[PDB]
């Protein structure tokens, strides 16, 4: 007979697919990688040696975009004992991550964004997809061309810039040195095809988003390439982070953060508050900072919360974890399901608790455990 | 019914295939710009929606390899008039051209890496498969992190460093600094899964390759790594060329150049000479001088027609020479796995259709794709 | 009563004390992280609140200083993938390691020397001592402060250079480029209190040392600093570093590599050739490649066993001969003053306990103490 | 047709040897150190040369070093 397998042929057959949006029993036929059809009812046979998967009963959904990872670790807050560790590859794909952000904290002297761009394409040949985000909390940008504007620019991973603003964690920067580096990852953005994104570490000031509204005025980046975090870190904050995504920001929620206000309260105050939830986001903040190295469970008991005890669709609760993420980030075949896109795909069962997972295609994770990880796990 | 198009199912079928090997009425089956089969006598109808060519009494090869092309524009050697322009997408994909790496020359004043990465760049999204060498005549290199191994390390299109040397338009570099310079080149490549080679421009001096000898010397860099360029621009050069690929090095023909050793009369010297075609590829140096493509699939007829190489080992030094030198991984050659990089040939090989990663750049002899501004 | 635990007294008695001079079944009293006594038979009440332990039966020795660890990890040589995570505490502290000097290999672009500054210190903080060494195979070096001399100098852990010489890894170093940097290294130790030393990675040219004594003629750098290492790495190589050692330098033999010269193997022909302990070293290469720690303590037990090495002369290489040519005040020797750094041993050598100034790391074989997130 | 060479104890060795090889075609087969074990740094090198394909002879009537 003639050999088929280069192409990799694999049907996923008999689930109830999110995509996020709400389809039925619908299928998903994968070639290379890549999502070849979507509709009910596709022939086993289409296709030479393709590799048939029964997920009857099963939720079919698209994988989770992790804005939020301090990928070569983070920490150091107390000392050069509190630098935490890499994270592990299994450790993302257990959480049903397929696509991450990778970013730098505090710390930006002992840790350097030559590691994490290394790092992001070790991932990327491991399986998943990752980027990175150029600069910290210090400002300007320590940064690896020498400017914002060419990281974002040239650096094929990098997507944009990090920083941290009325925390008391800052390089203490000013309205001009802020709208600087935000006007040159847009710019560098544009030139590389990439989102051109600012994300800023949002502290606990009083001043809350102040600093960015100066921006706003010193300037004239678009108010959709800013994206201010942890706004779930204090209720002013929050309450700000309302009326920012209605002026047209979209505002990233972390699920690392409990109180005062938790993940699915967070994104639930917004849908009543009349944000679009195309303009809500919900990160990790994995493994930065017993002490205690942050991972990556409380995204999916996000999604969980959201269906379980508010009223939101699983089709809704998907949204800030996939769609959403992936049209701010611009990430393209990422974060829907539709032929074309990459086969980032989650299986679930009806409690919304993960059983495999696809990355481009490969299998993640086979039983709620990774067949899959880093090369020194 | 279903859609199924976004796997761009496509089905060359009852071709002659050289892959280069010359296997022999072939079919090869093509999805999502991925070789996935390769086995004669395919079904037109074993997978759904499946555009079927039927290519029956052409040649099938894989799409030329052109590793030395100034992309962003070259020339400037008599003033700012001599400033060539950039590379055309419908010229590269119409002269049989699925993947080229770009490079700088002489000027490096006029002509800067970011352009190059950028026209790189532009040109994968476009439709083909582009890399760059960073550097240029100028040594030290004038780079765009700061360091050769920087470069070749963490900038994804660069696959390595070039510079000029025994020519009359270098910058005069001492053995240190040429050593070095590939040192960092080949230790980048590793830290970048790039094959972090340093391509030598040969000029017409007297001492030839002496100085790629006196940097084996004083430095480890493997010999497979050390490729030097235009080596048929002088018959003492060539000689020496040949012992240099005798030795474990590979060589780099330009087919720009006529004489005194003409490109297919250098290609055959070699075999003569006792060199595996392995460690030999043909470049063409184009847009550079204006330079053309056209001698490449010149250089391939000439080969098969005036001299007396086949078909399959004509294309060699245009494809799997070059794959496996630059560690082109998925090139160069038509396997399962391997990118559907594509020329469909006459019996006379005349080029009358190209397909690039899948998709169809070449129709009746002229591309159908071409870049944003032609 | 009053409240003395502040002091931390700890006695450990009846246990064949090895310093590593052969010593009999003596007792060490500890205070402070420090060792305040060392006479066979020592009062179970000379001192207040005492932690006294029975160690009737085992052997107690001074705990290994490992010299070449890539602490923050290392590797990378494959690509991104192959970059090896950082060194856990207890992997050190189970392999019988209280002194460690840190340093980076191949990668100096995904890795930086801040952040093995750092992650000494943390070390530190945790229990053991550790070190590290500026630089990496990379020359001139990419140092913290901007000089070797100033970073040996000023960086209060940075005890010396590394670097790297006939290999297919280096920057291609030249003669004068090394000597200033093993100057700079002298220099600044001096002016730190640190031995100013400069670590060789020997690589598989034939060159193999030449480069070292090519040094020696244009400097005056003490033959007593320049230490290489993988000597055992090919037997040539081998050879050249025994008659380098004949010579009055010291030879650091990686207990990584088996073959062609084994650890042991390495350790006894050097014995054999006439040199003292003194000048042979045994180092790990830990984390490197992923390399482990367990072959340190296997190259003791197996020249004790299989070669007729005596337990004292076989631990020197591991302790003594590492402290004192870092001068490394305080360790790998027992004596009233030194560090409370020992290791309580079967008769079979086997780790049971191990002490890190004073603090107990290893209890049953396994750590009891360990990094902040393992 | 072999030569063969009484070595003493001068520390250029088997140096001598190594400049013949270079200056002429005679095969390394045919050169015969001896008195090898005269002292360790020309056994060392004596060593060396067998592994280059030479053939190294030894005189029992030295016991050191």
């Amino acid at each position: 007979m003639i050999d088929y397998t280069a192409a990799g042929f694999t049907l996923l057959q008999g689930a109830h697919l999110y995509a996020p949006e709400d389809r039925g029993i619908c299928d998903v036929l994968v070639a290379n990688g890549k999502i070849i059809a979507v509709a009910s009812n596709i022939p086993s046979d289409i296709v030479p040696n393709c590799t048939v998967v029964d997920l009857s009963g099963q939720i079919l959904c698209p994988g989770f975009i992790d804005q939020h990872v301090h990928l070569i670790g983070g920490g150091g807050e107390a000392g050069p004992t509190t630098r935490t560790p890499e994270v592990a590859l299994s450790r993302l794909t257990e959480a049903g991550v397929t696509s991450v952000v990778g970013l730098l904290g505090t710390d930006s002297i002992s840790r350097h964004p030559e590691s994490l761009l290394a790092k992001t394409r070790a991932l990327n040949e491991e399986g998943i997809s990752a980027w990175m985000l150029t600069g910290a909390y210090h400002v300007p940008s320590r940064t690896i061309t020498g400017s914002v504007e060419k990281d974002v620019a040239i650096i094929d991973r990098v997507i944009g810039v990090k920083c941290a603003i009325s925390d008391h964690r800052s390089a203490a920067p000013d309205v001009y040195h802020l709208a600087n580096m935000a006007a040159e990852s847009r710019v560098g953005g544009l030139l590389g095809g990439k989102p051109g994104v600012t994300v800023f570490h949002m502290g606990d000031s009083k001043k809350a988003l102040q600093p960015i509204y100066d921006l706003l005025e010193n300037c004239d980046v678009p108010i959709s390439k800013l994206l201010p975090t942890h706004v779930n870190r204090n209720v002013p904050l929050f309450e700000q982070a309302l009326e920012f995504a209605r002026k047209g920001g979209t505002i990233d929620i972390t699920s690392s953060i409990d109180e005062p206000v938790a993940p699915a309260e967070g994104i639930a105050r917004a849908v009543q508050a009349g944000i679009p939830l195309a303009r809500v986001t919900l990160s990790s903040d994995g493994n930065g900072s017993h002490i205690g190295v942050a991972g990556f469970e409380t995204l999916l008991e996000t999604v969980q919360v959201l269906v379980k005890d508010y009223d939101f669709s699983i089709s809704d609760a998907l949204r800030p974890l996939t769609s959403s993420v992936a049209g701010f980030l611009n990430l393209t075949g990422k974060g829907e399901i539709l032929p074309g896109n990459d086969a980032d795909l989650l299986v679930m069962t009806p409690e919304l608790r993960i059983e495999q997972v696809y990355a481009r295609g490969k299998l993640m994770v086979k039983d709620g455990k990774a067949c899959v990880k880093g090369t020194f796990e």
